[PDB]
C-alpha cells in the first residue's frame, strides 16, 4: 500500500530530526569551556589545600592559624561552618593521611551523552543540557577523608558560582552541580575514590544516607554503550537520539531516564530485525516492542546496579503508568502517520511524537511498503 517515507525526516542533518537534535559546535565548544573551568578550579582548589597541608607537616601549626590559611584561598566560599571542617580534618591528620593528601592530585573524566554523543539540544523552557564531568581521587585501596573530599570538590564550585552571575550551585546525592540557567546548561560533578597507579574499586561518593561510597563504576556504562552501537550499527545513537526527543516532548519535568530508554533500545535492536535503511520502519519496531520491555522492567548494563532502570509494572504508581501510557501511544501515532491523508497531516501527527522541531515537510515522501 501507499505510505509515507520518514527516513529524512529523522535522519536529516541539515533541517530533519538529527539537524534539530545534534549540538552546534559552537555549544560543543561551549561546553567543553565550561569544562575546562571547572576542572583547573577543582585543581587549584587541592593545590591551595594541599600548601597549608604542606606548611603543617613542616610544623604543627595551630588551629587558629589553620584557619586563616584557609580564609585565604578559595575555600572561603564555604559557610563558615564549613571553614570551620575543613581546617579541624586538616588540623587531625596524622602523618600518614597527611601525607597522603599531599600525594593526590584530582583527575577528571567526562561520563554521559556528552561522551558517548548522544547530548541532545533541549526543547521545553525549562530543560538543560548535561555535561557530567566526573572528578576522581586515587587513592589506596579501602585513606583521605569522604568530608573533607566533599567539602574541597564543593569548595570550587561554590567559588565559581560566586565569581558568575547567572550561575548557581545545587548539591545533589551523587554530585555537585553548576546550573547556568541562560545558557539551558548545567554541569554535573559527581566524585570517585579510585585506586592510586578494576572496576571493582571504582568508588561514587554518595553525599547524603547510610552509605558514604557505592561501587559505581561509569565506565561500564560507558564500555557497554560504544560496543553496542559497533555491534547494532552507526543508527543506534540516532534512535536512542530520537527516543530521548520524544521523552523531552512528552514531559516537561519526568518520564523514563535516558539510560532506561538507551537500554530497552539496545535489547530491541539486539533481538529484532530492523532496516537502517528507513529509520522510520525502525523506529516504529523500537516503539511497538518499548511497552513490553518496559513493564517487565529495564535491567541495567551494570548487573552491579541495586535496582533496575525502570521497575515492573507490579510496583508502578501514578508516574510509572504515566510512561506506560505514553509509551503504549508512540507506536500509534508514528504508524497514524504513516497513513495520514496528506503530507502535512503525516507531518503534523509524527510531530505529536517528537514535537514541533522539524516543520520541513519535504523530508518526508511517498513511498511504498
Ligand atoms: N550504573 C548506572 N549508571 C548510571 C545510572 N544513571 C546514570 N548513570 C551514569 O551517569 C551517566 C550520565 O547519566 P544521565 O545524565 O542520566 O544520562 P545521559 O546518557 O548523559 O543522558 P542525557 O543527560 O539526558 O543526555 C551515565 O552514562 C552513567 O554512567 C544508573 O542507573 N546506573
Ligand atoms: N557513576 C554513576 N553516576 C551517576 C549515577 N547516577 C547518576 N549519576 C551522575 O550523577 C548526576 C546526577 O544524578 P541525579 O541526582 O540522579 O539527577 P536527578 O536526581 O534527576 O536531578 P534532577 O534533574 O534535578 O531531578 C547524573 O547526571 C549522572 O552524571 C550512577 O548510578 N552511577
Ligand atoms: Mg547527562
Ligand atoms: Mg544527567
Amino acid at each position: 500500500r501507499m505510505t509515507w517515507n520518514f527516513h529524512q525526516y529523522y535522519t536529516n542533518r541539515n533541517d530533519g530530526l538529527m539537524g534539530k537534535l545534534v549540538l552546534t559546535d559552537e555549544e560543543k565548544n561551549n561546553l567543553k569551556a565550561l569544562r575546562k573551568i571547572i576542572r583547573l578550579r577543582t585543581r587549584d582548589v587541592f593545590e591551595e589545600a594541599k600548601g597549608i597541608a604542606k606548611a603543617v607537616k613542616k610544623s604543627a601549626l595551630t588551629f587558629e592559624i589553620i584557619q586563616e590559611k584557609v580564609s585565604t584561598t578559595q575555600i572561603k566560599h564555604l559557610s563558615d561552618s564549613e571553614q570551620r571542617e575543613v581546617a579541624k580534618l586538616i588540623y587531625e591528620m596524622d602523618d600518614d593521611a597527611r601525607d597522603e593528601f599531599l600525594g593526590l592530585t584530582p583527575r577528571f573524566w567526562t561520563q554521559g551523552s556528552f561522551q558517548y554523543d548522544t547530548l541532545n539540544r533541549p526543547f521545553q523552557p525549562g530543560q538543560e543540557m548535561d555535561i557530567d564531568d566526573g572528578t576522581y581521587m586515587p587513592m589506596p585501596i579501602f585513606k583521605i577523608g569522604h568530608s573533607l573530599l566533599i567539602l574541597l570538590v564543593d569548595a570550587s564550585l561554590k567559588s565559581l558560582v560566586a565569581e558568575n552571575h547567572g550561575w548557581k550551585f545545587e548539591a545533589k546525592q551523587t554530585c555537585g552541580r553548576i546550573k547556568i540557567e541562560a545558557e539551558k546548561t548545567h554541569i554535573d560533578v559527581p566524585m570517585y575514590a579510585i585506586p592510586k597507579d578494576g572496576s571493582e574499586n571504582v568508588n561514587l561518593a554518595l553525599r547524603e544516607g547510610d552509605r558514604k561510597w557505592i561501587n559505581s563504576d561509569p565506565k561500564i556504562v560507558e564500555d557497554w554503550f560504544n560496543d553496542s552501537c559497533i555491534r547494532i550499527g552507526k543508527h543506534l545513537r540516532k534512535v536512542c537520539r530520537f527516543m530521548k526527543a520524544w521523552r523531552d516532548a512528552q514531559w516537561d519535568v519526568g518520564g523514563p531516564s535516558s539510560i532506561s530508554l538507551m537500554a530497552a533500545t539496545v535489547n530491541i535492536l539486539d533481538s529484532v530485525a530492523h532496516d537502517a535503511s528507513d529509520l522510520g520502519e525502525t523506529m516504529k519496531i523500537i516503539a511497538k516492542h518499548l511497552p513490553s520491555e518496559f513493564a517487565r522492567g529495564v535491567e541495567s548494563p551494570d548487573s552491579t546496579d541495586e535496582k533496575p532502570l525502570f521497575p515492573p509494572s507490579y510496583k508502578h504508581g501514578p508516574r510509572e503508568m504515566d510512561i506506560m501510557s505514553k509509551l503504549e501511544r508512540l507506536p500509534e501515532i508514528l504508524s497514524s502517520a504513516e497513513s495520514a491523508d496528506s503530507k502535512s497531516e503525516a507531518l503534523k501527527k509524527i510531530n505529536m511524537a517528537f514535537g514541533n522541531r522539524v516543520t520541513n515537510s519535504e523530508l518526508i515522501v511517498l513511498a511504498k511498503a
